């Protein structure tokens, strides 16, 4: 029974989320990770990224009339991880086959032509390491890109390239 | 006031679609139309567009393991309409809420920072008139942008702007 | 918002209900509809159902000491909707995690082994459509069984099977 | 096989109606609503009211030799609405001047010495609201009583009084 603090995660309170209204739950341990980009603009400061997180959830919540930001987590270019729906709540990020069986982490920006900075990559890698220590993810979890399970350009070409490389990436 | 009074459409046999395997049906008349873009490349001849439609199909069926190409109808900048799942089959284009109550029409190409040629826009408007003529769509149907319903950049800044002038666009 | 009135709801005064003492409001628009059964007697006439409404409220106020009938609405085999706590007041129908965030409509009877008549089902879905028309319910509202959010047989085997069938039903 | 009938209209098949052989259509949007009475027996349960709708249609078809029950809709004191000829098919309720420019709805009973229960009056207004939404009625529809248009004691003195207090009524 180990309690670690791998959570260097910015809580929703800290980026000033609107109250989530989602109630459906994931079953631990989750087996799949789906990587996305927002396709939107990036941020490289804790301050600008809290704005970017609020903007993204605002779109999902107010325009799209959803129960919260779709992702389980957002990764920023400031090297920080933004608690989305977090580990226990079913996301809305890859459609009805994958949503119940996966975590959706998404990078804030458009990686069709940029590559994300090493510290975003590190954040993401670290987040996954956390999930495993927590029991949230299977230690042998698989990683898919967003375009691999759904018809989109997301996560972007350069990022898609990078994630194809990853240890836990699969087909 | 007699039968088939609408729509010039390239059938599946004609662009060499793989066999549809979709069973689920739409209940007509249909209220909503969701406008899309493929985000991929465009095509300006019957030759290349009949070619594009297969790519798209190929991707949705082979890579994603779907029963058929996700859209009900594809528009080409050749100025023709490629038959997707068609008027009667539930499509896969807008997630679980919009799919069973709408028709997904996808303009082949990426219209973030280019426009479809007048001929493409006519194909699609004409298709819509045709859908009313056949009682496949309600007379007072509503047009939505893909992004009004899913987090995506589709149908692209340029198209999105154009479709908002449409007689049938509702927010 | 928009004045056009809705549904054929039998008002409290009409079924001779005791006064409500409930004071808590529900934030509009509401996202969830929770469907339950009364597990009490059924009725099939406006006369016998007004009666039924009364015993259920009577049993809720007099015995359980709640402020009012626990449901937001009651449905008769009558084919009519009985006004319970209404659109605006928080119910007592699915526990504290689910009360503040949903409408509870209960069918009057025991549907483990009986099916409700078309008449009842129409009234129910109609009531929901008004919710939407009035802005009490989200356009994208979600219907859940009682069974899905608490450990109970409610709303009975047969009726549960029917609501699984509805457009707005969610896992 | 989609969402049902605003106003909880009882379908033809549900009250066991002889098949219609009417063909004249009604030009939507219709402006007028003539309100009549049956001048037959009333009914106050769904069981007795389906039986009554059945009786009056049988009289109209078998005896008078009409193509269907003369009314577009019938209202029971069970407080339900019985689909007659419906929104689209010209009625036979108010003679040649008025049949092609009217929905005619009839209360089942004789309202010379009786008033209909508020549930019937509610059912009737509800049916009208659902007329506009559908687009079968001009949003600014005008209501007349049967006797304002043909020489007759229908819809009965007691009911006629009520009708006059309605907002959309024009002497
Ligand atoms: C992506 C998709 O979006 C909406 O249509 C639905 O809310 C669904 O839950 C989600 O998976």
């Amino acid at each position: 029974e180990d309690p670690p603090a791998c959570g260097s995660i910015v809580p929703r309170r800290e980026w000033r989320a609107l109250a989530s209204e989602c109630r459906e739950r994931l079953t631990r341990p989750v087996r799949y990770v789906v990587v996305s980009h927002t396709a939107g603009s990036h941020c490289d400061t804790p301050a600008s990224c809290a704005q970017q997180a609020q903007n993204v959830q605002s779109y999902h919540v107010r325009n799209l009339g959803w129960c919260d930001v779709g992702y389980n987590f957002l990764i920023g270019e400031d090297g920080l991880v933004y608690e989305g729906r977090g580990w226990n709540i079913k996301g809305a990020h890859a459609g009805p086959t994958w949503n119940p069986i996966s975590i959706g982490i998404s990078f804030m920006g458009n990686y069709m032509n940029r590559v994300p900075p090493p510290r975003a990559l590190r954040a993401a890698q670290n987040l996954l390491a956390c999930g495993v220590a927590l029991g949230a993810l299977r230690s042998n979890y698989e990683v898919k890109g967003h375009r691999d399970v759904q018809p989109t350009l997301s996560p972007g070409d350069r990022l898609y390239e990078i994630i194809q490389t990853w240890s836990h990436y699969r087909a």
